[PDB]
């Protein structure tokens, strides 16, 4: 699993469930080209966005719907969105796990990086 | 001053000083179009981006140029820049401050919306 | 002010306003003698903590009483306070920001340190 | 496993390795009794420090080391650690886990509660 995404919910003190992620890779022409999506599993989880083989060298952009989670939870939030914009496997396959801890005006992210 | 952006670094634990800064409008086409821009000053502060009359309600992104930053020091960091987008409300007098806080693989972004 | 204490609400998106911050410097016999005390003020800044003259390097622990304000909002939040723990050094003039974002099952916190 | 300590590194994004981390409970002279202790992996995760028995109700300190983690990366970080203080089982028994994530000026932690 080469690109995976975990959210919490600083409100809550739990994983942030339901989450909707699209991913997005920057094309030739400097468009942004859909590229994988899904949603955060009970463990605020998302697995299997790609493969090693279609997980090219690129930037690429997860967006994170953090204002559709929300404002389910009946909060009406700050962001539209979390996004998080990065240059994948420039220096061959890696691993990248972004890491996502939400609140209603605030959000925080990091990646973790590991070489297989 | 309806919108100040504040960015901070948390390796040196110092304001994140001449951070360039763009700013867009989500246009109709639902494309963005530059709206302002600046760099931070050495508190790691920037004004006067826009005022009152501009800065209508409408979808805005922020962003916070933080791999040109990283690198002037040395440091490969993961992200192209931090992005920062919502939405302007009235509502809620009125002033918005975008915060930033940049770790080479990592930041945080907070909004406080003010009277 | 060699000493400020800034504390935003990560929920509200707004300074965290009344919070109570307890100051304490580590004794020669490892335990924490008060120091310092106020609340948050409007705008979630406590200034006049300390003067320069007092404010000796040594160990000190910066308390937030993030429970009491959370549960006056009618959050059970997760801790019993925010702590701040650090030594200050002469060295890095000078002046000393401990910046807190609260919500209720997480803090985070960042100095700025600055002349 | 019903306390787990899981630390990231914001700087070399990866999980923050071999991290000392001591945990207190508070006695019933209001005093700090040491109640576990123990080191992330290599996947910046500690386990292990008690039992469902042992970790009855009351207000427990969990302090990550992180000036000792810093100083042997050369980073000469502002904190002495990073403390969590919380009231555990009030309400019966709970999975905590306790994240952080880790810069030499700053530090974010979360929990996440489960009911088990
Ligand atoms: O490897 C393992 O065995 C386990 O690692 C965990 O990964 C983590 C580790 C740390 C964090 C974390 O620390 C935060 C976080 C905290 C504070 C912030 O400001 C921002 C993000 C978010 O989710 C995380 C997720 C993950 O939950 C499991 O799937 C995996 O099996
Ligand atoms: O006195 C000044 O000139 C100005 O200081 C600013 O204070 C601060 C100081 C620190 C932070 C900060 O550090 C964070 C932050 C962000 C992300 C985190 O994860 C943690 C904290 C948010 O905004 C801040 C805002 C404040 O916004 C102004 O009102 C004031 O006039």
């Amino acid at each position: 699993c080469p690109l995976m995404v975990k959210v919490l919910d600083a409100v809550r003190g739990s994983p942030a469930i339901n989450v909707a992620v699209h991913v997005f890779r920057k094309a030739a022409d400097d468009t942004w080209e859909p590229f994988a999506s899904g949603k955060t599993s009970e463990s605020g989880e998302l697995h299997g966005l790609t493969t090693e083989e279609e997980f090219v060298e690129g930037i690429y952009k997860v967006e994170i719907d953090t204002k559709s989670y929300w404002k389910a939870l009946g909060i009406s939030p700050f962001h539209e969105h979390a996004e998080v914009v990065f240059t994948a496997n420039d220096s061959g396959p890696r691993r990248y796990t972004i890491a996502a801890l939400l609140s209603p005006y605030s959000y925080s992210t990091t990646a973790v990086v590991t070489n297989p």
